[PDB]
């Protein structure tokens, strides 16, 4: 075992080389979001930034779980990122409406991880969890449901999706 | 009575505390609008800001009434504040409608107030009324009416709600 | 439900519109005493100044809560904010042992409220409370003690009194 | 009549020339206290000091009716300026007592000033009066009880008055 390892169960070292593929896999959705919003028949250059930027936090995301992997003294497992589940993404609302979706399917790993990291009395986890991920999950999943809601208003479609695409540029 | 105590009627007295409730109510209904427009199936950001604005003003008028009291050697007494007429304000709109009402009655109550110290020959009092609240209630009441008339304009749901929630940003 | 909400219990709910109200009557009774020592038969401006910013900083608090049941999908519900019982604070020590029993009145409710939260397994609810407020309630508590002595110490009436006021200011 | 006389009645006239009289009055009996707390037996500089600054607002005040009347076309009369028949004014809190009982003596001459003004349908003169007087009086009477409650509860003799006397330097 790891010189460093100290109360870090092999589930939870599990679990976390589980969610590094699961942060990636959404930064690869949202990569593939952003370029379809750049297409010459689609260009909606709010939504591609917004998009680029979220791909990027995933990524970030990822690179902490791996670094915290690390800390504790387990053993990074790097596994195939699965493609996005679409190649094209439609109007904007429905891109916003499977970001949501994601959100909460990466919220409810994140808080499984806490109730196993809970489990095996792991308070390190636990912060970890709390401070670096669980807060911004969920302000996250407030922020696109709050743009879910502006863009129904504007639009959704038609000159509203255009006047909505400039407040995320 | 007071060291300080001239020319202060029990009648004034009284009538400033019954506004200290008033402001302090009027306070509540504004950040109550506020959070609602907060909601993530409401989201509209500048009317919520608008009207926390409006919020944190009415109770320094409320505050400053308090003042008032205790310059003049009157005795403040704090009395319930009633909770907001409504949960959920309906559109941008209803919400404006709601809040010239409010603004509407509470201008009412500073008149008869003013009405009230005239009667009893408080020119301190009326002095008082005129700069610090009467001013601000009725630009106040016309800001509020400019922006019902630009909203039925722009709207007053869908695009034009959305649109005109820009301005108030 | 709330196309955000996600762990949200209806317990949690219920437990933060109770608090709300709690700190919002808080902020009244600490506003009550900050206008009391304004009074011209009082005259304790380091005292009014105290319980004035303790009553903005209750308010705050009311608002975070207000603003997280809408990041978490809840509803707020804005009920009647009692008037203090007793707006007759006394002397700056009488006023600041019922701050201190507010204080850790309010401190109850809110490790109640934290265990409620555990209880439901919302580890996103425990993470608000222990940040932001169930660290300030307990140093809020040693300060509000600590002056409790110091004027003991120094008066806790007359010439003790004046300049312990003044150190306040 | 002046060539500037217009809705400015004898009577108004008048009551501004016995009010120039009265603020001179009051500034000296200001200065007279300004200059018995520098006597090396007494050495109350704060009290001095405070005594110092309100001849000097009581003789702007003075100049501000002399210019008024000068505004208005009515023509200054002035008269002799007695001496405080007692200008042995004891202790700190005696002085203070005395100024208090002098601020309201003066805001009663003006609330008079104001009814005559308001009687013969002057608005040009209420206006002066509840700007440039009425409203500093009520603030400098509210600031003398306050600080007799103040020194009452430092003092009012011994150190505490040593005390007070140091925070109104
Ligand atoms: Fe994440
Ligand atoms: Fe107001
Ligand atoms: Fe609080
Ligand atoms: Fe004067």
């Amino acid at each position: 075992a790891s010189q460093v390892r100290q109360n870090y169960h092999e589930d939870c070292e599990a679990s976390i080389n589980k969610q590094i593929n699961m942060e990636l896999y959404a930064s690869y959705v949202y990569l593939s979001m952003a370029y379809y919003f750049e297409r010459d028949d689609v260009a909606l250059p709010g939504f591609a930034k917004f998009f680029k930027e979220s791909s990027d936090e995933e990524r970030e995301h990822a690179q902490t779980f791996m670094k915290y992997q690390n800390k504790r003294g387990g053993r990074i497992v790097l596994q195939q990122i699965a493609a996005p589940s679409m190649q094209e993404w439609g109007t904007g609302l429905e891109a916003l409406q499977a970001a949501l979706d994601l959100e909460k399917q990466v919220n409810q790993s994140l808080l499984e991880l806490h109730s196993t990291a809970s489990g095996n009395n792991d308070p390190h986890l636990t912060k970890l969890l709390e401070r670096e991920y669980l807060e911004e999950q969920v302000d996250s999943i407030k922020k696109i449901g709050d743009m879910i809601t502006k863009l129904k208003r504007a639009g959704p479609t038609g000159l509203g999706e255009y006047m909505f695409d400039k407040e995320l540029n």
